[PDB]
């Protein structure tokens, strides 16, 4: 077990999207971890794995690496912190906040709602509509953007203005844009791992194409990167891997 | 004739933000034998069912969860209104743009998230964002003290929009609170007027100004008494209904 690990994105890898992990699923990664160590990596907080892996997800797993691995757990216990101020001080962070509190305040759209700007350890997420939205209204706005291109031409006046501050801008999920640091994406977390001497990482995600939040951690030469439609795939391809 | 006890939740009902104790639970129970009761707060209805239980619907015969704008009677859900209903989304959005403008334009030391909180009976709008630490409350009410950030702000605010029937306070240490005019907890005796009590008895604990009892306490419909504590809420009920 100790000489590798399997790293899994959650949401849509070992979960359905949002939803609580299964007892098949949670059966089967403890009896693999009988042969290898496994961690998982997601951006959600440490509350929302909680909410969907068990209150006891960082004695279920050997790495528990929320936002990305700006919070990370080693064998139970924390790891060291970082948060987006302390990385990019507090001008840079008052600069994007100004720069994108100004710019939803003119895109005209059906409703507009609160929490225009969630701030978390390791990114800001914005949305023209704001987080609160109830479904029928993120749908709504949904539709609207994937005919309206608000969030596209959102990203590329973000790039623009914000020109090798060292920031990365991408879309994110149905109503939002997140704004992190470059390498904050899952890639963050192989800072824990890239020292420890396992022979093999193998990653698994859902979303590894250009754009999805799988793509750089799939792609990067530290991994061995497999793509899955669904947790019975995540299973079908370590059953493999570990017979 | 009939009457109706109007009773305010935190700090009257309850110790603040927590579960009613089963002594006033139960002595609430004997007084709805002799009047009709009724509880109304600004938290949602399920902060409502976590402190006074979850078939808070069943022990009172009215039940007002944000000030009103939801209304149970009698076990039954009444009638809901919200702000972007009574606004319309336009003046919604450009209440929302206006601020988000605004707090852009405000130099800060530090600034965080949900700027604007969106209930459905007000806005809560605070330059720094209602996500900060508490060291960053702190920070910034003493700087919001000297250099009067919000004051300017609210003022802007009412010069923009009140016309449009909006009231805006300044609210604890980093917000200020946006809402329809009257959609205070007077906003829930819309439903009690025309029912025929003789008397309504409102019970509150903030009964002063800037308090978020004043405004019903002062209102001629109510008879309003000031309570102190759950314990003093229950001497004033002993009194009236012996
Ligand atoms: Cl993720
Ligand atoms: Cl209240
Ligand atoms: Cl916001
Ligand atoms: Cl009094
Ligand atoms: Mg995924
Ligand atoms: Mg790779
Ligand atoms: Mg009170
Ligand atoms: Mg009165
Ligand atoms: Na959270
Ligand atoms: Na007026
Ligand atoms: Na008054
Ligand atoms: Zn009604």
């Amino acid at each position: 077990p100790m000489a590798t690990l399997c790293l899994f994105d959650m949401d849509g890898t070992l979960t359905a999207p949002r939803q609580k992990i299964t007892e098949e699923m949670d059966g089967f990664l403890q009896k693999l971890r009988q042969k290898t160590k496994i961690g998982v990596v997601g951006g959600s907080d440490f509350e929302k794995l909680q909410e969907q892996l068990g209150n006891d997800v960082v004695e279920k797993y050997d790495y528990v690496f929320p936002e990305n691995g700006l919070v990370a757990y080693k064998d139970g216990k924390l790891l060291c912190k970082q948060n987006i101020q302390g990385h990019l001080g507090e001008d840079v962070i008052q600069d994007l906040i100004n720069y994108c509190l100004s710019y939803i305040a003119n895109i005209k759209l059906p409703k507009k709602r609160g929490t225009f700007i969630e701030f978390r350890n390791g990114m800001l997420n914005v949305s023209p509509i704001g987080r609160s939205c109830s479904q029928e209204e993120r749908i709504e706005f949904y539709e609207l953007d994937k005919k309206e291109h608000i969030r596209q031409k959102f990203v590329a006046d973000l790039r623009k203005e914000f020109a090798g501050k060292g920031l990365t801008f991408s879309i994110g999920g149905q109503i939002s844009i997140d704004v992190f640091p470059e390498g904050w994406d899952k890639r963050y977390c192989l800072r824990h791992l890239e020292h420890a001497g396992y022979k093999t990482i193998y990653f698994f995600g859902d979303k590894t194409m250009p754009g999805g939040n799988d793509h750089e951690i799939f792609t990067d030469p530290r991994t061995v990167g497999y793509t899955v439609t669904a947790p019975e795939d995540t299973r079908r391809i370590c059953e493999g891997l570990f017979p």
